[PDB]
């Protein structure tokens, strides 16, 4: 009866590449996704790293195991100590080539976003346009 409701997303959505899947098989990944969501129910696994061109300091870690109710303006907060970001740098993240909308939940971000491996994938940048 009813219609589904499809939300629109820009065209470029999903293009993301991350040197992370490069280096890892996907079924090592998956493999240990699955595992870690059964070890940490209440925690997302997410992989952070620079958008391709960003200009800011890169993270020594990219395997972060996440609150499930941190939200995304958290997170912030923290990534932006982790690369000693100064009070008039910019940080963007991105999730599926959009800025995610900096209150909700990583746990929220998951569900809509996670990929096949179990992961949630963010790029930051310093630029609002992701790989500008």
């Amino acid at each position: 009866d009813d219609f589904v409701m499809i939300d629109f997303k820009p065209a470029f959505s999903g293009s993301m590449k991350f040197v992370y899947k490069e280096e890892h098989p996907f079924e090592k990944r998956r493999s240990e996704g699955e595992k870690i969501r059964k070890k940490y129910p209440d925690r997302v696994p997410v992989i952070v790293e620079k958008a391709p061109k960003a200009r800011i300091g890169d993270l020594d870690k990219k395997k972060y195991l996440v609150p499930s109710d941190l939200t995304v303006g958290q997170f912030y907060f923290l990534i932006r100590k982790r690369i000693h970001l100064r009070a008039e740098d910019a940080l963007f993240f991105f999730v599926n080539n959009v800025i995610p909308p900096t209150s909700a939940t990583m746990g929220q971000l998951y569900q809509e976003h996670h990929e096949e491996d179990f992961f949630l994938y963010i790029a930051y940048s310093d630029e609002s346009v992701y790989g500008l």
